[PDB]
């Protein structure tokens, strides 16, 4: 089935943030047996390999923005590979890597499927501009590089001249927000972006959260879905090996319920598993708890259900 | 008082699964002060003691099925004992022991109350037939031998000639499911059994789940309730000392909610507190934590309310 | 803004309970920088200092009730200070210290706003009378002294002659109950007090709980809200450094949600952050976790939101 036809793309990229380790994410995600687990799940899996991200020397900053040419080049590379995978009729599966790679993942996917809607699972909005940022870390800026309404609010940053915003403020729903900067909050409310912060999840329950997300995005017509999943969207008790953890997050059950309901539409076309840093777990156990949760989240996207699954045969015969 | 009249049966049996220790379940639950705690709770308790399950040497496998004569005879003796407690006008309380004992518990309970309904709290369906099973472990097969619709699918297993299925597929509700075999999922779906996996609990909340379960079983007519509670039904962060643990389980509150709501019906008639294994704790605290959650679930079954309880006396005078 | 205009009162008092260390609650909340964090949240903050409690010699018990003159004078002192804060148009924020201080907190607030409505977030009802108590601890008795309907059921207790019951049994809503003494449960039933125990929280979800809480208190017209927050209302996984912890409490998320909802009304006029004991944490991290949780609870009451916040300026210019 098309909802089970996958194309793996590794992205060993870390320069979108200061913490070293997130680049090892795809290697650690593969050592868990991801291809194998999906193969047994009736999935047509193809490994497109790990992208060759060349070391760019003398990458001087753009104002407060760090490693611009490196982040722009990586996403540009990913945009071509994601675009190739989509023309091959496969669901793109990006294994990050920092959340800056989403500029490339969504842009590549939008070239083949421009009518796509985004579900951004994160504790963060990642909507800072090279002008609103306080840190200068580009992994907290990808949404601003992708929005059409934010054209002219983004300057000529070195390495991102290839960029052309491919989504409108209406084509994106946030889930799990609990750490939004003032600049980001001003962008969120003025653009009238649809979001479900932790407050909304507590009020409604993940069931109604999903009901409204899928209705708002897929109501009028059936359209491709791109799920960009920051592991920090879930509570640190489930994913501690991550760069920017925030308490009071989405539970393991909620994360599985989000990814189950998205499979159940059969409209998933793109997937991002981002911010898994194996060098940041306090114990080796906290590391495997993050990797196992990330694996479990991905499997649910492609059909693995808690009620169970079976093949189309008579088990009683 | 009918809902607070109890007959305790210790069922120290382990041969339905491969790990030693579960037979100590009746010991550790008693040492916790369960009996005394039930009497403090205005309960009329009788302890029928522990069943002696005389050694069955010469108990070779039936295909891949391990210890069939031992599992068969322990359930048969438990069936006689449960029926006896039921004649004496008491709610039967089986302290296990592995979940294969449920064949005895439900058969014995049904011998006296053939109109009973089953609420099965577990991560697993335990509905593999001796032919769909890959493990050969009988603790994952109790429901198959009890379901009337599966007659002609259960072969002639030594030790089980006494079994006559007593529950129709329409008379059972599963709660807590998250690890179901392909063969089991096919059975579940083809026979149209009412279930609420972890997906449904996430979707509706435990509030609607219990309202639906009690309306589903008692809507047509008020009948006796048999609750078979597997401790692995609750999350291993609450019940870690258990042989088959699965992450993303029922919370402490959710578990007390299910039992508090079953209590209020006033119709509880049979109770099974299965799979506590005090030798499967990684630390001594994990053991106490398991036994304590088990005892707290039990006390809610017989009247303990979180809002409080009071005697019909004037506390102000 | 009126809802971000605060009067800080420290109450370093522990004689309402037997466990030493709760008097250091004002010290640790201040050290965690609560006042500095409030001013960064656009709050008008005046510091009224930490109340000096004169050590009373020959404090003979009244029956089983320990230190009545000490508890009685400390509430008498706080009642004065709160009235003073209320008179100068500020929201009184009391940093405790044991929960007996709510006698003085609420009495003081009702002297200036006699139409106040009380939300009591706690694992306990604290409604024991000096005669229904078996512990003799006054931190488990403040609601009995404040309720009008119990006048005649409270005898002449030394240190409390200045007390005049100021609220009706219908002017209070409990959230989080799971540990209620029989006499307290009796009073709860006979006086028809509105409550959401953990049972109602599990049944309805914190959304419906907050809808019904504000609707019940504010339905007829806007009235001022007094929130009495005992850290033990939350689960000991989030607030361990406390005197009377109980399993199955409100989550970190549900706590934030209650407070975010109260702030949104713009009617918070009285607040008590109670029962933090920095000497009761097993590790130094248990102490910081409690304190950080208490800090976050106080921040939500004065505007801090999980969807984000911002100054009324243009961030894109
Ligand atoms: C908790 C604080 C100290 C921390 N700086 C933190 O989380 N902050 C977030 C929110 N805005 C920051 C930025 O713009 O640099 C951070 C972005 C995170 C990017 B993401 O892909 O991991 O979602
Ligand atoms: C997760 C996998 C590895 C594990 N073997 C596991 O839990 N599997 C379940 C599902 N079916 C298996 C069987 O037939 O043996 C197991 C039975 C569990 C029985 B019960 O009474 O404890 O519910
Ligand atoms: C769990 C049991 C053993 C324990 N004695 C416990 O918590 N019990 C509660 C209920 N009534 C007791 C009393 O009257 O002393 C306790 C009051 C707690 C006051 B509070 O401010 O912290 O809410
Ligand atoms: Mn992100
Ligand atoms: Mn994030
Ligand atoms: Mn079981
Ligand atoms: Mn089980
Ligand atoms: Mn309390
Ligand atoms: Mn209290």
């Amino acid at each position: 089935a098309k909802s089970r036809t996958i194309g793996i793309i590794g992205a060993p990229f870390s320069k979108g943030q200061p913490r070293g380790g997130v680049e090892e994410g795809p290697t650690v995600l593969r050592k868990a047996g991801l291809l194998e687990k999906l193969k047994e799940q009736e999935c047509d899996v193809k490994d497109y390999g790990d992208l060759p991200f060349a070391d760019i020397p003398n990458d001087s900053p753009f104002q407060i923005v760090k490693n611009p040419r490196s982040v722009g080049k990586a996403s540009e590379q990913l945009a071509g590979k994601v675009a190739e995978v989509k023309k091959n009729g496969r669901i793109s599966l990006v294994l990050g890597g920092d959340h800056s790679l989403a500029i490339g993942s969504i842009s590549g996917h939008a070239r083949v499927h421009p009518d796509l809607g985004v579900i951004w699972v994160d504790a963060h909005t990642d909507i800072n501009t090279p002008l609103t940022t306080t840190s200068g870390n580009l992994h907290g800026q990808p949404v601003s590089f992708l929005l059409k309404e934010l054209k002219g609010k983004i300057p000529d940053v070195p390495g991102f001249s290839w960029v052309t915003p491919c989504i409108s403020a209406k084509d994106i729903v946030y889930i799990g927000l609990r750490d939004v900067d003032p600049g980001e909050h001003y962008i969120l409310k003025t653009l009238g972006i649809k979001y479900f912060s932790m407050t909304e999840v507590d009020r409604l329950g993940i069931g109604k959260v999903m009901e409204e997300t899928l209705s708002y995005l897929l109501g009028r017509k059936k359209r491709p879905i791109h799920l960009s999943f920051d592991v920090d969207g879930l509570d640190p008790s489930f994913t501690p090996a991550t760069g920017t953890p925030v308490v009071g997050g989405l539970t393991y059950r909620e994360g599985l319920y989000i990814t189950e309901e998205i499979y159940k539409t059969g409209l998933l076309s793109g997937l991002d598993i981002m911010e898994v840093n194996p060098s940041l777990g306090k114990t080796p156990e906290e590391v495997t708890r993050t990797v196992n949760t990330a694996v479990a989240i991905t499997l649910a996207c492609f059909g693995l259900a808690r009620e169970g699954n079976h093949k189309p045969i008579d088990y009683l015969n």
